[PDB]
């Protein structure tokens, strides 16, 4: 149901960290599921989901992931560390489902590293990601090391190197400052 990797064209088209970006109607979600216990850190599952940014939340990458995880990684007692590399942050409805999921599964931790911020409404801007962070999720902007890590593991790079966008650095700086404001 998830793929192993996306092709290079897809990665470049969807993970460019322009704060204002039109036409990227999908969310791509790269995940690593690890069994984590202090210094032990076992890679357990990896893959890629694609979903819609809009339409009903059943079509969203985050619910694609959650439905797969509950059906295929649970039931289990392990301590899971879930890492996402996402092209957009989650919509407010998926924030609510993810926050509820985390509150009911204290053995799961989630980190979301995003290429871009979802365009939140006035009401959701200082609420949605704040609620998710308060439920214990770590929400951050994807930095260069994470883009390179994604190129290596979630892209059919076929030997090529990751070539970052010319505005990468100032885009990152603007996004990091905006998220800091969103989270207090
Ligand atoms: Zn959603």
């Amino acid at each position: 149901n998830p793929m192993e990797r996306m092709d290079r064209d897809t990665f470049y088209d969807n993970f460019e960290n322009e704060p204002i970006l039109s036409g990227r109607s999908y969310t791509w979600l790269c995940y690593e599921v690890k069994i984590k216990r202090g210094r032990s850190n076992l890679l357990w599952d990896t893959g890629v989901f694609r979903g819609q940014v809009y339409f009903k939340p059943q079509y969203h990458a985050e619910m694609c992931f959650l439905s797969w995880f509950c059906g295929n990684q649970l039931p289990a007692d392990k301590c899971f560390q879930i890492t996402w590399f996402v092209s957009w942050t989650p919509c407010p409805d998926c924030v609510a489902k993810l926050a509820e999921f985390l509150s009911e599964h204290p053995n799961v931790t989630l980190t979301i590293s995003a290429a871009r911020l979802y365009y939140y409404s006035e009401r959701d801007y200082r609420r949605a990601l704040c609620r998710l962070s308060q439920a214990g999720a770590r929400v951050k902007i994807m930095d260069y090391e994470e883009f390179a890590y994604c190129w290596e593991n979630f892209v059919d790079n076929e030997g090529q190197q990751f070539m970052p966008w010319y505005k990468f650095d100032e885009n990152y700086a603007f996004l990091h400052r905006t998220l800091k404001e969103i989270l207090r």
